[PDB]
């Protein structure tokens, strides 16, 4: 008789459940980490599928209101001595990335092209497979027992780790109904225009939490080891 | 297209602009020295040529 | 026999009684509302009577430590298409007007001259009067059932709202002792010469209402509508 | 039996009489010519009586969007050689002043202060009258027989004219009602937070012809003795 109750654990459990459904959003995150502790975060919210595709240029850190010698960098790391710049290594390349899903992926959709500086997956492009079905280094998120969110992480710590990146999952479809086929496939090319982007960087991991994965109900995995995101499945 | 490529921007004419998208994102997130940017678009018009099909059109 | 409660009614009293007298202050105050939500205040008090004016370019937004485009939508203003600027709306405008008198004013002396941005009060100088008795439209701002202030409010959205403004009001004076005529006349010359004014722009309306009006025990009215002031007429 | 003729003439004769009206306007310009052609008014319009008072810093050049020099270019003027100017001339010093009053002035009223660079209308303050009544130096501006404004013209061609000026007027009041008197005199002091103050510089005599003085029909002579204005009296 606690209908106030009853009330709270359909309306989380609902939240769960519609995510997972094929009317649901699936969403990919790409953590970008410098060395001066400040993070970059690419988001990107879609049905069906969704991905994030970035050159190098574009992975390196930017302070907006605060790059000749930069240009000059890139040019020596696309081809080694081809630039004029004024230093061995550049603070703004990433030392690090994780890869972020949401728990409606299926994780065995997961793929990721990581490239070399000059967009190239695998040294040749004559010899390059497009992608590596990486799913299962994918770690589980979990808050009180329940998937949160599906993590991967990887350090770039050598001065030769100078990457491009791109990464895909499906959202997850325990059916078979396929929703690429004739029927629902103009949706599908309708999603791709529909996606929505986000980007943005944080000063610090702190801020990172606190103002954009927390007011969210974001999933997330830091620096020490610790699951952040929000358990909703028959939960109050 | 995100929140900050609607904003205005005037080609050969910043840092303030970088705080209040923070202050947008998350209430009292930001540094910014404006209560409203001006460069916030005040209305949206779509329009879509006769050859859609109305029907199909998704926001 | 509690003489700490009868000395702090009459010290509220004598505050509302004295600034109504001959001897005490009137004060106005302009208030002028930008887009960015910016609000800039100018204040005046004096003995006697009391006013401001301002041109059209004084008016627009100035921020201070933060000007070539703003002087050609100036002369585009002053003539149409006089100038040579690149914009067709200047956000430095004014979007609205808010003019408060101390409730020690008479408000059927208030006078207003708002004219246009070549400062006439009504299109050409040959038939204006050169000011309104404007005061049948102020508000009386009211806290606790006590009248505190006196305002008008007047929006200026439209393009063609671009003005030049003075208002002028007279202190009460139900005696009938002139505080002009010949036993007086040079005190109110030297008057003119004593009130002093105030001018700054704050962030906020927010910051308006918390570091402006209500440290100094000022009258307002928000955008609203909710009055701020202290009433202190046989009050504790 | 023409009443528009009637009307249109009834029209032009109120405007003409409206103004020479004690309810009625009183104007004052001053024009400061520079040598690069261009011109800097100041306008005042009031009631009752109306003036402009400028420092010699006040009426050099300035071109808003467009220093350290000039500062010390003043310095030198004050007194001699007590600065450290790097130029004999300052182009900025103005050429040519014109005061033209409205035809409501009384032209017997007028009175100019034109000072020194400190301000001391004749030489030392102790010998100095604070005014001289130049009205019968005033010539007529015409226009089709009828006076539309009252014009003053003098060069400064010398380098020892370095100038600071004020001058004054009351309207006109053909009646024995003194306005100044203890029934009026109060509305004489509003009138002095009232009056509207317009200053801006053109870049030609042709733009301050075409986009100040007849846009508005303000009377004008130009520097080839030609006379701009719009006579109304019983006129079409």
């Amino acid at each position: 008789r606690d209908f106030a109750g009853r009330e709270q654990r359909l309306f989380n459990s609902e939240q769960y459940n519609y995510n997972n459904s094929l009317n649901g959003e699936v969403s990919v995150w790409v953590y970008a980490y410098y060395s001066d502790g400040s993070v970059l975060v690419i988001n990107k919210n879609s049905q069906y599928k969704v991905g994030i595709s970035e050159t190098f240029k574009a992975l390196k850190e930017y302070r907006c209101g605060q790059s000749y010698d930069e240009c000059e960098v890139n040019q020596s790391i696309y081809y080694p001595n081809g630039g004029d710049a004024r230093k061995f290594h550049s603070n703004a390349k990433p030392r690090a990335i994780q890869i972020i899903f949401s728990p409606s992926v299926n994780v065995r959709t997961i793929k990721m092209a990581k490239g070399n500086a000059v967009s190239v997956p695998d040294e040749y492009l004559q010899r390059s497979h497009p992608w590596e079905a990486t799913g299962i280094k994918y770690r589980k998120i979990k808050r009180d027992g329940e998937i949160v969110g599906y993590s991967h992480y990887f350090e770039l710590p050598h001065e030769y780790n100078s990457i491009s990146l791109a990464v895909s999952g499906v959202h997850k479809n325990p059916s078979s109904y396929n929703v690429g086929c004739c029927h629902n496939v103009m949706d599908v090319f309708q999603s791709c225009d529909l996606a929505l982007r986000f980007c943005n960087r944080y000063w610090a991991e702190l801020e990172l939490v606190n103002h954009y994965i927390s007011p969210n109900a974001y999933p997330y995995l830091d620096i020490n080891n610790h699951s952040y995101g929000v358990a909703l499945s028959n939960r109050q």
